[PDB]
């Protein structure tokens, strides 16, 4: 099986659940789900997930972009801003999956900034070795 | 992860400008010699799924912005800006997911900075592989 | 064969000679070895490689975290920001490995945070096409 997904931001968004990517670049398997924002394992097995947030959220406080998987964090990033050179939050995990499974990306404290033109914010991840 | 194998993961042996392509010249890895750093492109020759991503140390930014751009065929698919000028570096970053036909190429292309680096210190980096082929 | 890895940090650490990652999340194989910090090839073939290090130190200089494979530098990232908060320093790479092979990433100029809690400062690899 061969199931794989990069998803980038047609507009800013904001992620206090779920940052709902809706710019679909690939989506083999159709798998990712933009209406959810979440990607839904089908395939039991290995998966390689990453993420690279631009985020805005003004003042000086601390921001994150976690990535979840099932309503735990299972990677975590933090931004400062610094609203001169804003920040950047990211990072890539390996995660067994079991069908049903639910991983996805969480803004806490910050917006994510990104268009159709500048794929700024993006999150991809595929299929390493079925169970 | 079963048919022909490719992959590579190339870098900077010194500072290079790339406002039509960056050309990595530093071959670290290149599994199918499909890489090719006189152009600075990655050229399929087998349709299907690549995964790329790439990590650039940028500077000479005046006090502007600039990007890193990862392209195909002339196309931006993923792009990062960096808005460090004040002094020394910043980098901008990505990772995508493409399918790719026979013949396209693949490629970071740079605006308003340099990719910095060496032999010494790869700072600056690009790798792909085929993830599945059609 | 699987073998693939994603591991973090527990609690801050040095990594002057060699960053051991101390929470593991992934260890396909168990080639990671958190004693020792390093990820070891029993395998030979070509692999891929990601860190993500949260660095602290940075006085008025500049610090580092690099990818080595038996001692030899393979990738290296340059972290900046000192005044202030932290910075991360950060790369991937795609090796070929012998057996016997290996891999880690190693400190210079400041220390990586993070907690089991906090999983900022990350390490993943895989094996992408056993020779």
């Amino acid at each position: 099986p061969k199931i794989a997904f990069y998803v980038g931001l047609k507009s800013p968004h904001e992620g206090y659940e779920v940052l709902k990517f809706d710019d679909v670049v690939t989506n083999l398997g159709n798998h990712y789900d933009p209406t959810t924002g979440k990607f839904s394992c089908q395939v039991r097995g290995i998966y390689f997930f990453t993420y690279h947030i631009l985020m805005r959220g003004g003042d000086g406080t601390s921001m994150w972009a976690d990535l979840c998987k099932n309503g735990q964090v299972r990677a975590s990033a933090i931004a400062q801003d610094a609203d001169q050179n804003y920040d950047y939050a990211s990072n890539s995990v390996v995660l067994h999956l079991d069908s049903g499974d639910e991983v996805y990306v969480k803004l806490d404290g910050g917006k994510a900034h990104g268009g159709n033109n500048n794929k700024y914010s993006t999150f991809s991840g595929f299929l390493l070795y079925p169970d």
